[PDB]
Formats: C-alpha cells, sequence, structure tokens
C-alpha cells in the first residue's frame, strides 16, 4: 500500500494531516503545504479541486519543499491515491482526435517520441492499464499529464490544450 502526510511547516512541522485516499478537496483539510512526506507508494497531487490543475507525480520519498521547487503559489487543492493495481501496461496513440490519424502502441518509456514515430503531436490515446505519465517536453520535461486507462479523444480529455509531447513514462517502479 502507500501513505502520504501534509506537513504546514517546511520541517515537517505546523499542522500536519494524514492522507491514504482519494481526496477531491484538500482546502479543507489546510488552504497552504510547505511540505509533503510519502512513505510507500506513489500520490497523485493536484493544484485544483477534482483532481484538476497543476498536476505533480510524487513518489516514495520525503519532500522538504515543494513551493520553489515545483514553481506554484499555494498548496494542492485535491489529490488521487495510486494502489497497486496494474494490470496491464499498453498505451494507444492515436495521431486525431477519438481514434483517428496514425495508431502508435507504446508499451515502454519514450523519452524521445521525435525519433520514435518522428511525430510529437497526437489528438487521440487510451490505456490499456497501469498508470502512464505524459511529458509535453522530451527527458520527461514539460507540463507532464497522468493519463490514467480508459479512452482519450482530445486535448479535453488529458486535461490539455495542445498535443506537443515529446516524452512519455511508464511508472512501473515503486
Amino acid at each position: 500500500m502507500g501513505k502520504i502526510i501534509f506537513y504546514e511547516d517546511r520541517n515537517f512541522g505546523g499542522r500536519y494531516h494524514e492522507c491514504m485516499s482519494d481526496c477531491a478537496d484538500l482546502h479543507s483539510y489546510f488552504n497552504r503545504c510547505h511540505s509533503i512526506r510519502v512513505e510507500s507508494g506513489c500520490f497523485m497531487v493536484y493544484d485544483r479541486t477534482n483532481f484538476m490543475g497543476r498536476q505533480y507525480f510524487l513518489r516514495r520519498g520525503e519532500y522538504p519543499d515543494y513551493m520553489r521547487t515545483m514553481g506554484m503559489n499555494d498548496c494542492v487543492r485535491s489529490c488521487r491515491m495510486i494502489p497497486l493495481h496494474h494490470g496491464s501496461f499498453k498505451m494507444r496513440l492515436y495521431e486525431h482526435s477519438d481514434m483517428g490519424g496514425r495508431m502508435m502502441e507504446l508499451m515502454d518509456d519514450c523519452p524521445n517520441l521525435m525519433d520514435r514515430f518522428n511525430m510529437s503531436d497526437f489528438h487521440s490515446c487510451h490505456v490499456m492499464d497501469g498508470h502512464w505519465l505524459v511529458y509535453e517536453q522530451p527527458n520527461y520535461t514539460g507540463r507532464q499529464f497522468y493519463l490514467r486507462p480508459g479512452e482519450y479523444r482530445s486535448y479535453n480529455d488529458w486535461g490539455g490544450v495542445t498535443s506537443r509531447m515529446g516524452s512519455i513514462r511508464r511508472i512501473t517502479d515503486l
């Protein structure tokens, strides 16, 4: 399993909060958080309520500071827990919205999609299972998007607007 504790003070002090389940409302718990602590498993945090806004993926570890190191202006307002639920890992990509354009299959880590499919703008995608992190820029950098199981058909699916995806990481390491 996995557990995450949020701390208001930077030295892991001040108002503390222990979270171990999804939460589409962190403001009701705290309006600011300078320190976060993950003891085990992975935690998905959102800068907006209901799993929206700047999304950040945290893995088992202690985060002593994440306001200037992440480039934000407040704490997270939402979050989702990621349990050991990983059946199969495979991302089905489609160059056009829905499932049109060219279909590319991705079952591993894609640090340079430009060199792999010679295309950096796909308007559709789908996840067979597991958890996939998408990066607007290569080398796993840029606006990261958390795509989970289900089908994506446009920028309004992974909560994006453009399609400039250059890097992708397959969460496969606890």
